[PDB]
């Protein structure tokens, strides 16, 4: 991949792999989310941020953490197809940062998906969320477009909707989910794509067989440790809409909450 | 990727991804095994197949299944590195087929890994193994080198060693392992790379932190269903550390896999 001409965004092409597709021979939403993360990492490397912590952040032991992830897919690329992903970032004042993505069919040039994510600053050791400092914001502003550039521009759209907490009893559940070493990143933390898979595990197999996932919105509240056990809960709220909740098996401590939207094939 | 000049082997280059690496910033053995499967699938597609089912196999409802997988890694590629993989197949008479791989550093040209796998023919519906018929063998022989070409040629080598069954009690164990939808392939069967991860789950974290996996040999006895639960068992058998492995169903203890791993100090 490479930065665009202005150096304010990054593009990369991916050929969809055999083990990356589901029963419809098209990429799963977890493959999509892995590709978004990969192009995001490559964008940070290309502009000198060898995740994307500034020099001031490293000094104060500060990192970027995902607070919200929102994905909308129109067409899932088929096995062997080339998908082009463009990514860019933007300052969100002082409450955090935003990373957006546009997915296109490399052959037709048509938009087949779009994603947005909200990131917040956190002390890596105490896990205490912070507001972004002035001297921190000026070292990454020069790498962002100055005028607003939104993957989800529409005034009051799905990407910024408030998500409620699922009430017991859940309609559906998948209990005792544990991460394995493949679910951990290079820093031994559970990678955020695993939570998408765990949320989707409580959706019944018949819904997966007859519908395609169009929208997924996820709020990240707490991280899951490598020795933690998770329960995945789903209730239909409706196209089919579902309310989701991931919580620790024992005490029931909330780790995630979300919503999915599915349309008949 | 592409077939070589003679059309008897296939090469493909891969750039190692961020989520594909472990704590050392190098590709995991599961990333390697996924790449081997991907280049294998692309080789079958490039020569006219659609996995590697001949016309006679489709007529009789027959498929290729892995019986044994053997991987030896000298250097795991780092994140952002380009790895080149060459793959080819060879008929093993009526026993079945063999698929071999060579992994090279694209910049240095040096061999950094090699793998071999034994495949057997099975009826899709009854799951009954069978020998390769003459009609089937002639349909794929023209796509293989005629003279032997072995990734593991050595007259006394690890790839053909008999693996014993682990005896209870196991030294280490990881219980209650279940596959999720990400662990299933396009035909909704548990992907063979998941079994490698499940085998590795019973290795203690301190061994993983201080050693690197050099060799892994896996025998496939039975498939794990999407609603099945697995127990992973390990016992040390040994500088280098060797382990004996066993995957079995949580309930009745029905064997699904058995294997051995070899690790060297970093
Ligand atoms: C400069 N890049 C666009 S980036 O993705 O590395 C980034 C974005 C926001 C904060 N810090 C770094
Ligand atoms: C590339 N081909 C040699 S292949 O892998 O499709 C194959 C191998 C053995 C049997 N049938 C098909």
């Amino acid at each position: 991949g490479s930065l665009t001409e202005d150096g304010l965004s990054y593009k990369e092409k991916f050929v969809v792999r055999s083990y990356e597709v589901g029963s419809n021979k098209t990429a799963t939403v977890e493959t999509i989310a892995n590709l978004l993360q990969e192009v995001g990492c490559n964008h940070a490397q290309s502009v000198g941020f060898s995740f994307a912590t500034t020099t001031t952040m490293r000094k104060l032991h500060l990192i970027w953490v995902t607070a919200r992830m929102h994905i909308e897919i129109y067409k899932y690329p088929a096995w062997g197809d080339v998908v082009e992903i463009e990514t860019w970032c933007q300052s969100e004042g002082r409450i955090g940062t935003r990373r957006d993505w546009i997915l296109k069919d490399s052959v037709t040039g048509e938009v087949t998906g779009r994603a947005t994510s909200k990131w917040v600053m956190m002390n890596q050791d105490t896990r205490r969320l912070q507001k972004v400092s002035d001297d921190v914001r000026d070292e990454y502003l020069v790498f962002c477009p100055q005028e607003p550039r939104l993957a989800f521009p529409e005034e009051n759209n799905r990407s910024l909707k408030k998500i409620p907490k699922l009430e017991d009893p859940a309609q559906y559940s998948m209990i005792g989910l544990k991460p394995r070493r493949a679910d951990l990143d290079m820093n031994q933390h559970v990678n955020n794509v695993t939570y998408i898979g765990w949320v989707l595990e409580s959706i019944p197999q018949e819904i997966v067989d007859t519908h395609e996932l169009q929208v997924i919105t996820l709020d990240y509240r707490r991280e899951c440790q490598q020795d933690d056990v998770v329960d995945s809960l789903t209730t239909t709220t409706s196209d089919s809409q579902f309310l989701h909740l991931l919580r620790l098996s024992g005490d029931g401590q909330e780790i995630n909450r979300g919503t999915t939207l599915w349309r008949k094939k």
